[PDB]
């Protein structure tokens, strides 16, 4: 038996029954059993984990950790969906975009991220935190007097099946996304060995790859979810381009700066020694150690131009 622990909240839930599907198509002949349980939240499916209640856990890749507590690892980073953020708006607004939406109108959203670009890109609109799940979110949109728009993940929009809501898709140029948004991590207990092998089929060397690169800059940075750090990764030609940037809580300051390395996506798997730190967090033993090692460089490398442009000044509020 494989026995999956998730949150009972709705997006949670979606998320880990997507990736348990993966799981059976490449393992029709195993069971998969389903727990639910219900930072609070990732704490106990990790004491789960410990007890061994469950082996393994689905989570978005950009609410986790760089660095994850003694014991646990990054067992699979699966295919990427949609990376960027969208705005869905109030009804009453036939077919704008952020632009056109009048000016000193209301735009809710919690993320400082997405609050620092959007308010230095569209300067005569306000930025109010909204709080609540999509569900809510989207209900107070409707009902109340004042949003005129919301900012939200395009990746999450999707998985509710909300697609239709979808307003805008926002463009690097305008908002770059979060750190391994449209991501999802399975995580797994670091020394259970055939739990990792298992996991190891949901690995996509495309996604896994800018995800190190992303991580690996943030990382550098000492960053986390709740940072106004935003990056946009392509893979074109056998190059890794990795573009990345900093804000103030105002977006009045910003340094931005893009990288490219000489990376090729890796069809064919291998099998690595259990001797092999985990890279950024993540264990990827059966994907060649050779292009996550410079995924990781280019991150670093990035961060490293960032803060000799004193991104240090920006962060430290
Ligand atoms: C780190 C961080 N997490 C969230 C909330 C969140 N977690 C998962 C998603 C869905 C998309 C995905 O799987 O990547 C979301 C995003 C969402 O639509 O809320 C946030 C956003 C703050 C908020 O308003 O909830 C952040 C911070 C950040 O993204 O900058």
């Amino acid at each position: 038996v494989i026995r999956v622990g998730t949150r009972k909240s709705q997006l949670a839930r979606i998320q880990t029954d997507s990736v348990v599907a993966t799981l059976k198509a490449s393992y029709p002949g195993l069971q998969f059993e389903i727990i639910a349980m219900s930072s609070l939240f990732t704490k106990e499916l990790e004491h789960a984990l410990e007890k061994n209640e469950v082996d393994l856990v689905v989570h978005s890749l950009k609410d986790l950790p760089t660095v994850l507590p003694p014991g646990f690892t990054i067992g699979a980073i699966c295919k990427r969906e949609n990376p960027h953020d969208a705005v869905v708006f109030h009804p009453k607004f036939v077919g704008k975009t952020l632009e056109t939406l009048p000016e000193k109108s209301v735009v809710g959203t919690s993320s400082l991220r997405r609050a620092a670009q959007l308010q230095r890109k569209f300067p005569h609109l306000e930025f109010r935190s909204i709080r609540g799940n999509l569900n809510t979110r989207l209900r107070k949109l409707d009902e109340q007097q004042e949003f005129s728009a919301i900012i939200l993940a395009t990746a999450g929009l999707q998985r509710m099946g909300w697609h239709n809501r979808v307003g805008q898709i926002l463009h690097p140029e305008e908002c770059m996304y979060a750190v391994g948004q449209g991501a999802l991590g399975v995580e797994v207990r670091a020394k259970d060995q055939d739990i990792l092998d298992l996991v190891g089929v949901l690995h996509d060397p495309e996604t896994l790859l800018r995800c190190i690169a992303e991580r690996a800059f943030l990382r550098h940075l000492e960053g986390g979810c709740s940072v106004p750090v935003a990056v946009h990764t392509a893979m074109k030609d056998g190059q890794l381009y990795l573009t990345g940037g900093v804000w103030s809580l105002d977006g009045s300051d910003s340094i931005q700066e893009t990288m490219q390395a000489t990376i090729h996506v890796p069809a064919q798997h291998e099998d690595g020694p259990e001797d092999d730190p985990q890279l950024v967090g993540i264990t990827a033993r059966n994907i060649p150690r050779g292009p996550q090692l410079a995924a990781q460089n280019l991150g670093i490398s990035l961060a490293n131009l960032l803060l000799s442009k004193g991104a240090k000044n920006i962060l430290d509020v």
